[PDB]
């Protein structure tokens, strides 16, 4: 209803102009810092002090991600800019000290013309990268190429003390260069096959979720996720509010959805997605 009203009314940039104004303000002290203007892709996209994931190395515990508690849904993300050039080995730093059992990456190394993110994990399985500062090895064990998204099994080994772990990269390849995605279909059904590998579920770390940014595809991710979730254990889809649930993150970290445009969408793909849920 909702949803069909403010289409009617055409109400869509006012609404997210609204929520733009709602949203939560707080510290970035740590990012802001000159020591680490490298460690950050973009000017305006940082992590609240209160809420970023600290490294856990004596010298610098910067790492531009925000831990997202959502206490309801009983459900952690930690959203993050994708790694770069100088800061891949911190990413698997955070990923292993996180206990991060799934990485989900939406978006292509290269959009645009330009590259959005860095090659932080190897392509040829013959091939591993060894992460020098953070002493962390990383290997392709597999991976299944599909027409909207890849699924990746990667081996990522402290190098310290011999530990192994198996991490999955969930990687969406098809969203649009611009605008969203015509059908929330694929998005969803990404979702559920991260959901499915139980990189979700509480007996792992928070997933670790990133784009360019980290922000607006990744915000798309965490919301239609958590409203979904929070329409099963109520079981009253009434009561599921995606503009509060929307403005709840956004306590956690700054531009999770970025264009009233993507707005539209994370009300199609929960609205559509509640449909198998309900």
């Amino acid at each position: 209803k909702e949803f069909e009203q403010i289409d009617k009314s055409g109400s869509w940039a006012a609404i997210y102009q609204d929520i733009r104004h709602e949203a939560s303000d707080f510290p970035c002290r740590v990012a802001k810092l000159p020591k680490n203007k490298n460690r950050n892709r973009y000017r305006d996209v940082s992590p609240f002090d209160h809420s970023r994931i600290k490294l856990h190395q004596e010298d610098n515990d910067y790492i531009n991600a925000s831990l997202i508690k959502m206490e309801e849904a009983q459900r952690s993300y930690i959203l993050t800019q994708g790694p770069l050039p100088n800061t891949c080995g911190h990413f698997w730093e955070m990923v292993w000290e996180q206990k991060s059992r799934g990485v989900v990456m939406l978006n292509r190394v290269m959009e645009k013309g330009s590259l959005k993110c860095a090659q932080y994990w190897p392509q040829k399985e013959e091939k591993e990268m060894i992460f020098e500062d953070t002493n962390l090895k990383l290997t392709l064990i597999s991976e299944d190429i599909k027409s909207y998204y890849t699924v990746r099994q990667l081996e990522l080994e402290n190098l310290t003390t011999q530990e192994t772990r198996e991490i999955l990269h969930f990687h969406y390849t098809t969203w649009p260069d611009f605008g969203v995605p015509e059908s929330p279909a694929s998005f969803l059904n990404f979702l559920f096959k991260v959901r499915e590998s139980g990189s979700l579920s509480p007996e792992h770390g928070p997933v670790v979720v990133h784009c360019s940014a980290g922000i607006g595809r990744s915000g798309t991710f965490c919301l239609a996720d958590t409203c979904l979730l929070l329409m099963d254990k109520r079981k009253d889809p009434s009561s599921v509010d995606i503009k509060k649930v929307l403005l709840e993150m956004r306590k956690f970290r700054m531009g999770l959805i970025q264009t009233a445009d993507q707005l539209r969408f994370s009300y199609l793909a929960v609205i559509e997605g509640a449909k198998f849920i309900m």
